[PDB]
C-alpha cells in the first residue's frame, strides 16, 4: 500500500513514532492523509 | 481503567478526539502519562 506507506513514513521522517501502533491506527481513521492526522493532534 | 478514563476525559478536554482509537492506543502505550503523550505528538 503507497499510501500507509508514504503517509507513515512521512510522519516517522517528521518526528512521530508509532508505539503500540498509535500513529497506524490515527492514519487508517484519516484515511492515510498526513493533514488530517496533523489536524487531529493540533500539529 | 480509571486512569484511561481519567486520562482520555483530560486529552478531550484538550481538544482531542479519539476516533478511531488512536488516543487510547496512545494513553495505554504511555500507561496514561499525559506529558508523554503530549511529548509522542509533539505538542
Amino acid at each position: 500500500d503507497p499510501r500507509l506507506i508514504e503517509s507513515l513514513s512521512q510522519m516517522l521522517s517528521m518526528g512521530f513514532s508509532d508505539e503500540g501502533g498509535w500513529l497506524t491506527r490515527l492514519l487508517q481513521t484519516k484515511n492515510y492523509d498526513i493533514g488530517a492526522a496533523l489536524d487531529t493532534i493540533q500539529y
